[PDB]
């Protein structure tokens, strides 16, 4: 499975549907999230499966319960102020990295939603993180 | 995007990870839900985003909300006594057609989580059906 040729082909999806890609995607929440990096500057876009508890959009460095965190989670310390595409709209957030009791509160919903999210924190002694992005 | 060839990639890497697809899949709930053709008794796995609500599975016949329902659907009205695969486990179901309130508020919680499915039943005056799996 080619997931750098799949990555841009999610994005084209997406943005052709409008934020409802289809086929083995069709049910997940999913937001395109840019990225600069931290020392470069390069752009980049992630894919990746929000919470959307409300109103409010969460995105979580599992990484597969690896002892490291995700790039775009560093990327987004280093330069909060990004975009976000979700549905039909493209709109500017600043990345929030929750901590004490609302990041265990919102990683638990997560985890009732999609279970494997207990076990990549079992995997690892990394504390996952959980970054609201904040619409400006 | 093919996705008749991703579909076999998905069903191993789920195998292989214990359902916890990695990739741009990483945060999606997901199960492969075995299906038998009404017509042919053809079987088929079609990995699909349920809800997992507490500890029961349901699946949605949106078919990014077209005119018609999904072939799975139409294969476990036929033939509901069937096989799911979650995590690491693989268990013998029957699946249950919702009507009525129970399945407009299933609906309702999928499309909580999930907000394109409030699209997809807009966009077609089919009722998109929910279907529990039930553990046998």
């Amino acid at each position: 499975i080619d997931w750098d040729q799949m990555n841009n082909q999610v994005i084209k999806e997406f943005r052709e549907t409008g934020g409802k890609a289809g086929g083995l995607f069709e049910g997940s929440p999913l937001v395109l999230v840019h990225h600069t990096g931290a020392k470069s500057g390069k752009q980049r876009i992630a894919p990746l499966v929000p919470l959307l508890d409300g109103d409010r959009i969460y995105i979580f460095g599992s990484k597969g319960g690896a002892d490291s965190h995700p790039d775009w989670y560093h990327n987004l310390v280093a330069n909060p102020d990004t975009v976000v595409e979700l549905g039909t709209e493209t709109f500017p957030v600043k990345a929030r990295v929750l901590t004490g009791a609302e990041r265990d509160e919102i990683y638990a919903k997560q985890v009732a939603v999609a279970p494997q999210f207990g076990d990549y924190q079992r995997k690892t002694t990394r504390v996952i993180p959980v970054v609201e992005l904040q619409r400006v």
